[PDB]
């Protein structure tokens, strides 16, 4: 039966006999409200693993200054531990405490701001430190964390693996995310044009399209032929740094998508090309 | 148990007693879909070796950019089903973010053997072959290392390598494990149909004809090269993108076949697929 | 026979038996050049652990553009002569490239407690102290670290980094080790010519004196300043570039200081060297 | 005492019991011809490791393709456990058609293309045939170091590589065997360029934030001395050895090359350091 802790210490306490026996953790960090890409989460890290272990926990730190099922879902994709503590058993008394990776999150939606990411890499690191895992798993459809996460772990000498999944899709390709059902009938229809750009985005780049401008316009243009798609954000950019590119061809690429159906922000990706011998 | 390992400083330390102990390891890269040609080459290293290690990578760097790399196909659960049974101690089996952190600064080439036959079709590929090849010795440091003599210039061009970089590997060419009908076995024959299938034994017979033809005392490169590639166009199907004959070590053209060793190799598309095959002829 | 290591592969390659075997690790990590008062750290540690590793590292992220990491003093062969003979199990003497084998684009930092005091005179330097502090916490993985009072600040930012960031480290706060005349043992002493050595007795002394003017009642944390800072002007050669008079747990400004434990933090340049010493006086 | 082996198997020999042993062996790969500087890389190898092995090889595939004594000597008062030194035939039997490069640092500074294709390949080579646990080079040839970094990375080749600071001469001459070559006014009229990295520290620390700035006040302080001339002022990104967009708030490489009379003189620094982000 899955074990579901509450605190730190309980944790700790529990994953003491898979540390004597040395038995590899795997560990899945979440917020919740699971879904089929979670659950492939899980299922690779089961693989990997000997134990594995997920949290949900809702970060505050994430956000501004203002379950049954779930657990149901872990049990039955044989989890050994949930780990769901309230804020409190995170954050007995305020956070001091930072980490941060400014130069990679200050790109695309980090444009110019604060820490946008140090919500995500002070609480990961915070986890890592909890759970002591062996590897640790992430979807590519959170790309720019993932991205962020890889680099904290090098600098840091966190002695953990990262592992990145590919992102899971409905069945008329849509990218799994617990936003979708918020989606009307009608918006849910229209939405399919989402995955579709990314498959545009490939043929045009393998026809050898190299400036990035005219990708960002063929996109855009393509969503467009759906009026209830408006896309905010269209970033074409380089995989390791997401900077902005000079040109396209013989480089991979990462194209990000950011499209309001609705009142609903869809989110996804594809890193398209690869690298070729110096 | 057979230990599936995904990281580099992992396996190092699952070998490094082994490697203490004089114990020997053997190796054999592969790029996974594993059919009975590399069950051969596993077969090998596990007689021949202590410890047997096969590492799967679909290695981004041998892939042209309008190549199959999107479709190439991949199934490791059931490739770690054989090599459990196969009796393999070791799966290295790394995601690119495990092979490759960061992107690739460094190409490791055999220029001079790489940028022909295959090479002429596939610019780059063998630089490609060459670095990954080189980074799996360092990370393995393998005692014996098992390619299949199907690829075969990949073969004399990883020979080189490891003779020109006193890499101390032994490496062990293994006979081209062939299909019930004589098709050589390669990953890539599942994206021929049934129909593609049955004319694809073409390549294994125009081999056989070249055979008989150097039995029968043919010597002029040219006409035996004619010969192969009006014996090939019988079949429609076949677009063959390369017909090579060649000194069989230096892959350098020849004056003459009679007394003398050649190889031929057949880069010979059927539909969608780039069928390679390869046989040395006389001595 | 103490192991001396320079990659954090190396380290990690030479500690594994020791895990396996459930060996307790102390870890004592310094910038090196190492005095007294380090291998009090080091003695602490071992009566404590199976196991006790050392750091040597001077780590560029804690130094300003212009302060002295050129010339902080180094000299690996005196230093691991001395921790041989205090029975060391590990020493860890990475260079840059080693620590930092690419430029780091991550910080840990905690700005409410790193800005203020000598923060204030070195920004960013306790950003520099979290960031390595927290890798080679990652890089060792000990039981307990060791880390002296001397560096009242430091000490407890980091107690606040591992309890935020539950690092399953316990950390122990060595009492401050003293030369003859109380000058708080420091490897930037080293720096200090005859004359500014002499000088530089009048850092402790203040703090005597602040100790003297609480025990006398003084409840004004602004006459109590200004009192530490006449007292220690009465030597030329010393330059106080922060007094501070703080909450000890929180180092934020206090309104009154009788009835209540304060920090007294001290940072003061003496030619090119700036000292710094605390005393933490009163009680709850 | 100091062995002296030629050939490669015979090296491996030497080498097979220490190996078994986990004994830690330190290299140091020259091309001879050798100073105080290359017997403190040799200090440090001895120092970090249980056998210290030392190359002296001037390799071809560096150079176009058209004294062991004194050498010897210093390296058995410098206590080295083995010499190696091939003959070009004991390296290369047959010519070689495997080549090894880094192309993005390799072509910077002085690759403009294959320019050190040559120095990748032999290194690659030397470690794969002593097998050291860790590489001593003098971080006096900053490009070649950063490629060697960047080519063990890349291949996952198990050495550890360890930068070691110029020896320098009195007067802060970077020690070389070039320095033998300078007439005595010469010799006087060198330390120049030293002075030029000093010179250049100064500037970064007073806030000049324009690399073609900085170029153009080192150009003239070096002027300030006509029997030196100054090839190449190169200002660059320690990391990737390309050209800046600004220097302050990072650190910068400044690398010379100046001829003094008929000699060419180099020297580098890297001035400044990185800050928390
Ligand atoms: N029909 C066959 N008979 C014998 N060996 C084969 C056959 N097909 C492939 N092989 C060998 O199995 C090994 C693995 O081949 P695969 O096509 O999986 O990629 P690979 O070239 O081996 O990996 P890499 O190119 O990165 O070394 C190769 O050495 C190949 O020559
Ligand atoms: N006089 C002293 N008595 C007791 N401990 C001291 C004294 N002087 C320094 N220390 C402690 O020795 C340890 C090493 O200090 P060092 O000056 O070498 O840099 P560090 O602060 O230790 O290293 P880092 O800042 O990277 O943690 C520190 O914990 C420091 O507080
Ligand atoms: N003044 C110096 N201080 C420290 N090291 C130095 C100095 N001058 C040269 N060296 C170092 O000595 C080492 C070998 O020098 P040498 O020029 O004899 O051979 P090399 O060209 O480095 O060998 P290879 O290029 O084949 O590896 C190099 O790492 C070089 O940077």
């Amino acid at each position: 039966s899955m074990q579901i802790i509450h605190t730190i210490e309980e944790l700790r306490q529990a994953l003491a006999p898979a540390r004597q026996q040395g038995k590899k953790i795997g560990f899945v960090p979440t917020m919740g409200y699971l879904h089929k890409g979670h659950l492939e989460l899980v299922r690779r890290a089961r693989v990997e693993n000997d134990v594995t272990l997920v949290s949900i926990f809702v970060n505050p730190l994430q956000f501004g200054a203002n379950l049954e099922r779930d657990a149901g879902l872990l049990h039955d994709a044989q989890v050994d531990y949930l780990f769901a503590p309230t804020v409190s058993d995170m954050y007995p008394r305020p956070m001091q405490t930072v980490v941060d990776v400014p130069p990679l999150g200050n790109q695309i939606e980090g444009e110019a701001r604060p820490g946008h990411f140090a919500g995500v890499a002070t609480v990961v690191s915070k986890l890592f430190n909890i759970v002591g895992p062996d590897a640790a798993y992430f979807g590519e459809k959170d790309f720019q964390q993932l991205v962020i996460i890889r680099r904290m772990v090098d600098d840091m000498a966190i002695p953990v693996r990262i592992v990145g999944v590919e992102t899971v899709r409905e069945d008329d390709g849509l990218a799994c995310s617990s936003r979708n059902v918020y989606l009307t009938p009608e918006q849910r229809r229209a939405a399919i044009i989402v995955p579709q750009a990314l498959d545009e985005a490939d043929r045009l780049y393998r026809s050898g399209m190299d400036d990035p401008d005219a990708l960002e316009a063929a996109i855009r243009t393509f969503i467009g032929r759906q009026p209830l798609a408006v896309p905010e954000v269209i970033a074409i950019r380089d995989p390791e740094t997401l900077e902005r590119l000079p040109a396209l061809q013989g480089r991979p690429i990462l194209v990000a998508l950011f499209v309001r159906v609705g009142a609903t922000r869809l989110l996804d990706n594809r890193v398209i090309g690869h690298a070729a011998p110096q």
